[PDB]
Formats: structure tokens, sequence, C-alpha cells
């Protein structure tokens, strides 16, 4: 029986120094020390380029410990795009570059790669011929895989062959089974064992399993235990003493838990209970073959804020391919966690997201400034981009004429990178891979969901008796339509003036109409508005703008002021909001709970500035923005 052993060491770009050195001594590090010591010991690794960076520079000797290794046959450099893209997601001229970065990464170190790791296991019939102009001959996938196509596991031990266009690759697969035996007390040697007599088995997982993961840090012994009758090779050895079996296409699928994460929140709780319900009758072992459930690239349906970053990004890519300095960013921008979420973090981690957004804005920075209308998130209505030599305004007219992108080219930051909140199917806590925790009272009370995505210069009416908590947290009540309904618009000299004709829904629907003129400046915006009620009535009039401090823990404040400033060192810059008319301001910190691996993530995703004003039947006022 045929054995490959192989592991995949990765860090998202933007992670903590920290985050990254602790996984380097953790695993990364003692991982190759003690297989440095057991010769005939054999791994597939890949490392990612983020990882790569950080270790050249912080860690340079262990590079040299991988030249060892490599000289001494104990490693065969897996590659992948550099900054751990998800190749179906980026496009086609970009995944050869960032396979030929790695690529030529692996050759300074010695090797010449030969394999691909597919990053989240994303395949799509059409990566196919990406890999082979990037001259690569095979692909790591799961035996999941496989079984969505057709097979059955007992048919899942030997590599086979995909194609697509006329080229074909090999594709090996990922047994499930090793995945969550090793590391865990060497029984591996008995499912081994139990593999008798081409065929292998192949194990290919995270090395932060190797000691990063909730107290992992079984290894030495696994090593040598490995090294009886157990053929252990690396794939380009197998790619040499055998032929993949035969030709076979493959679905769009990941490993096995994407199928729940991809999932939207009702469809992911959906899908859990009907794997839980087939377990618990003792048929999901039969029948898994044919239970499937959503696939990543609907986790840009799932998290819209995801999707938009993601065509900004498409649109950027296009627009700076022959230009290798702003190209450079781009493909940096396309680091695969931050678009999604499952186990770990990803989308709502801050500064995952802020590196995304650094790198869009730093790749467009010098481009030549262009106002134009579009459909950019392919939402079926048009945008209106605004833009001049400092920032980039993305407006939405369809959803409250609200500034849904204001990029700072000074800053490179995006001061509208904030999270709505959200519920997501593993927020339900029942029973009172495989840890959980349930919520803490202390989340429970200031856990909320919002019904409003979160924009600058969103809108409201509310009862001038309205109170913060009631309105921080969503148990107010909203008046008008203006948050989440369209307004109609003209391009001005300098930006667009935008208007709708909703009503202040109360006892009497009394016809509202509000107006602003929103125009670009020197140092961010100016916003006029105008809101004349038909039928004078008691209300407060709110402008909310959503800003994206990430690393001041704020809280919940109200204050009567005519200006103020915010200040966000290490997070967006330090802006100033000046109104013409002291108002009513009313900030709360954007709390999110999320998962990871240690437990619950309440996270800070911004803070909501909203200013209140009041107003019977006639009322004026300008907010500006100043970048400082
Ligand atoms: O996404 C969560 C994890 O799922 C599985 O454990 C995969 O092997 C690993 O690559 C991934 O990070
Ligand atoms: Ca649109």
């Amino acid at each position: 029986i045929n054995f490959i052993f192989g592991i995949h060491n990765h860090q998202p770009l933007g992670n903590f120094g920290w985050v990254f050195e602790e996984a380097y001594n953790r695993s990364y590090r003692p991982f190759m020390e003690i297989l440095e010591e057991f010769p005939e010991m054999k791994v597939n690794v890949h490392f990612s380029g983020p990882l790569l960076e950080w270790i050249e520079e912080n860690k340079p000797d262990y590079l040299d410990l991988l030249r060892s290794l490599i000289k001494r046959g104990q490693l065969e450099i897996v590659v992948a795009g550099f900054y751990e893209p998800v190749l179906a997601a980026i496009p086609k001229e970009d995944r050869l570059v960032q396979i030929e970065m790695l690529k030529d990464y692996a050759r300074k170190l010695g090797y010449d790669a030969k394999g691909v790791w597919l990053t989240e296991r994303v395949w799509q019939p059409e990566l196919v011929k990406s890999l082979r102009e990037a001259g690569i001959e095979y692909v790591v996938v799961d035996d999941y895989h496989f079984m969505s196509a057709g097979l059955s596991k007992e048919e899942l031990f030997w590599p086979y062959y995909t194609e697509d266009g006329g080229e074909v690759i090999t594709v090996f697969p990922i047994d499930e089974k090793l995945r969550y035996l090793i590391p865990f007390r060497p029984v591996k040697k008995t499912i081994e064992y139990l593999e008798s007599l081409s065929k292998v088995a192949v194990f290919h997982d995270d090395g932060e399993k190797f000691g990063v993961w909730p107290g992992t840090y079984w290894l030495r012994e696994f090593f040598d235990a490995i090294t009886e009758k157990i053929n252990l090779m690396t794939y380009s050895e197998y790619l040499s003493k055998f032929t993949p079996r035969g030709l076979v296409y493959l679905p769009i699928a990941s490993y096995f838990e994407m199928s729940e994460w991809s999932l939207p929140a009702k469809q992911a709780k959906l899908f859990v209970e009907f794997v839980e319900q087939l377990k618990e009758e003792g048929k999901f072992e039969k029948y898994r073959v044919f239970v499937r459930g959503g696939i990543w690239k609907n986790f840009f349906f799932k998290y819209p804020e995801s999707n938009f970053m993601h065509k900004r990004m498409l649109m950027v890519s296009k627009a700076v391919r022959d230009n290798p300095e702003a190209r450079k960013y781009i493909l940096k921008a396309q680091c695969n966690d931050a678009y999604w979420h499952g186990v770990f973090g990803g989308i709502y981690l801050p500064h995952l997201r802020r590196t995304v957004w650094e790198n869009i804005i730093k790749a467009q920075r010098y481009l030549k400034p262009e106002n134009k209308i579009l459909d950019v998130d392919f939402d079926g209505r048009a945008e209106i981009m605004v833009e001049n030599d400092g920032f980039i305004a993305t407006i939405k007219p369809h959803y409250g004429g609200s500034i849904f992108e204001l990029s700072s080219k000074r800053k490179a930051v995006n001061y509208n990178d904030v999270l709505p909140r959200r519920w997501e199917h593993y927020h339900e806590v029942p029973e009172a891979h495989e840890l959980g925790k349930q919520i803490p009272e202390e989340i429970r009370r200031e856990l909320a969901y919002d019904w409003q995505l979160r924009a600058i210069l969103q809108d409201h009416f509310i009862k001038p008796e309205e109170t913060l908590d009631n309105y921080r947290l969503v148990k107010y009540h909203e008046l008008g339509d203006f948050v989440n309904q369209p307004y109609e618009y003209e391009m001005i000299e300098n930006g667009v003036k935008l208007w709708r004709e909703g009503g202040v829904y109360a006892e009497e629907k009394i016809p509202a109409r509000v107006e602003k003129k929103i125009e670009l400046t020197e140092d961010g915006f100016i916003a006029k508005y105008r809101v004349l009620l038909e039928k004078p009535y008691k209300a407060l009039f709110g402008v909310e703008i959503n800003l994206a401090v990430h690393s001041v823990m704020e809280k919940p404040e109200e204050f009567e002021a005519k200006e103020f400033e915010v200040n966000d060192p290490y997070g967006i810059g330090k802006v100033r909001i000046e109104l013409d008319k002291a108002a009513k301001v009313w900030k709360f910190p954007i709390k999110t709970l999320s998962q990871s691996e240690a437990g619950w993530d309440f996270i800070q995703q911004g803070v909501s500035y909203t200013m209140l004003f009041p107003i019977e039947k006639e009322l004026e006022f300008t907010v500006r923005f100043r970048e400082l």
C-alpha cells in the first residue's frame, strides 16, 4: 500500500505579526526539525506566499532548513497562487502570474514544483487550462470531490485524469479519514494496514494542525512508525512509477464542510440537521455520496460586502493588467481568506479585509480618475462611481442613495469597510472540526441583528422620544422609508444630486421627500440635505455615517455637537464631520458574533455615527466629511 503524506502551511495576508511567529514556533519550526531527524520520512509541503515572505523576513535560517531537506529528498514543494487566491475566483491571466510567482519561489528554494495545492479545494472544470499553461502536472483535491461525481470511496485510492478543453491533469484525492485520524494515536497504521494490495493513501492537510490548533502541542512516533511494508513516497515520485486510474470528470465542489458554510444561513441550518438526522438513523454512511450543500462561489451571494469587494478588485485587475507595480497590488488583494467565512474568522476579521481594500486601492491610486455609471456588484441596478485625485466614492441610488464606498487613495483605506450584523446558522446553540461553545449572557445582552445595510449617509426618521439603546440594538421604530428604498439621481458638477419621495409611516402616512446633493471635495465630501414634509409632524431626521473604526474599542455615546472627530490610529485615518447646524449625535460600536477555533468572536466591525435633527415641516443642513 502506497502512502503520500503532505501538509499545507498558510497565513492570510494582513494577519498579525505575533500570530505569524506563533504558528512558526508552534509548528512550522518544530515539524521541520522533527522531520530532519527521520531521513526516510518524505513530506509533500506547500507554503503560501504571504507566509514564505514573512519567514524570509523574520526567520531566514528556516529557508535553509528547507533547501537542506529538499536536497536530501525529504520534501517536494507543492505550489499554488502565490497569495492564496481561490484560483477559480480570479481572472485567467492572474492565475498564471499567481502560480508562476510561487513556482519561481520554489525554484529558488531548489525544487521544480509539478503540483498545486488547490486553495480551499474549490474546484471548477476550467482550472485545467490554467494549471497546464502554468506547467503544473497534478492537483490535490478531496476524495469527496470524486464522490460527488459518481465514484465510491472504494475506488478512490488512485489518482485520476480529469479534462477540459482537450487538456488533462492528474487529480489526487485526500482521504477524509486521515485528515481526521492524523493527528490522533497512530490508528492510521490500521487503516493503512487495512489497505492491502498502484493504490495509494493520501493525506494532505493544514500544518497548523501540528501544533497551533487548540492544544495540539505524536509526530516523532508517527514518523518511524510509517518509515514497515507501507510504501510512502512523494506525489512526483508516484507520477513516474504509475499512471492515473482513468479519466473522470469532477463537479464544482470543495471539501465536505464547505457544503454547509457556503449555504445561506437558513439553508445551512437546514442542511446541518439533515446530516444530523441521517447520522442518527445510521444511514448517512451509505448515502453521503448523494448529500451535498452549497458551493464556495456563493459566499458572494451570502455576504454582499464580500461580493462588492470582489467585483471591485476584478474591475481594477483588468485596468491594471499591464501595469507591473499596480498589478502586484491587485494580486495581493486576491488572498482568499476575508472573502468568505466558515470555521475561521475570515470576512469577519477586520484586518484581513482592511488588507484587501488596501491593495485594491493602492493598485488604483495613480490610475486616471473617471466618474462612471454601472452595475458593479451585479444586483441588476446601477451604482454611481464619482472619483477625484483623492477619493473614490461609490453611491447606490437604488438603496437610500447612500455612499456604499469611500476609499481614501491617500490612506489606502475604505471608510465604509464595515459589516452588517447578521444571524449565522451556528448562532443557534442546542444540546445544552467538532468543538463548540454556548453564547454567554454578556454577549446575548448585546447581540442584535440589522435589517439595514451599513453605508454612509443613510437617512432615517425616528420618534423624538426614541432611546439610543433601542436604536443601538435594533428595537427602535424606524419611521421613514428612505434607508433601504431607491432615490432618483442627476449628475451634478462634482457629484450626484439624489432625492426620494417616500413617507414618514406613522399613525398617518405624511408623505415626505428627502434631498441630498453629494459632491466630492479635495478632502472628502460634502452633502447638502433638504427634507420637506408635506403635512406637519413631530419627528427627528437622522443621517447615519458608518465608519470603519477597527482599532479603537468604542462604546455607545450620545451628545450635542456641531462638529466632531473620529480617531482610529491603525484603522481609518482621522476624519472630521462638520455640520452647519448642531445636532444630536448617536454613536455606537457595531458588534458581530462570529466563530473561530478558540471560540466566539464578538468583533467591532465598525462604528455608527448618526446625526439627529428635529423636524416638523422643514429641515436643512450640510454634513461635511473631512479627511485629516
Ligand atoms: O476551512 C477549514 C479547514 O477545513 C479542513 O480542515 C481543511 O483540511 C483545511 O484546509 C481548512 O482550513
Ligand atoms: Ca449594482
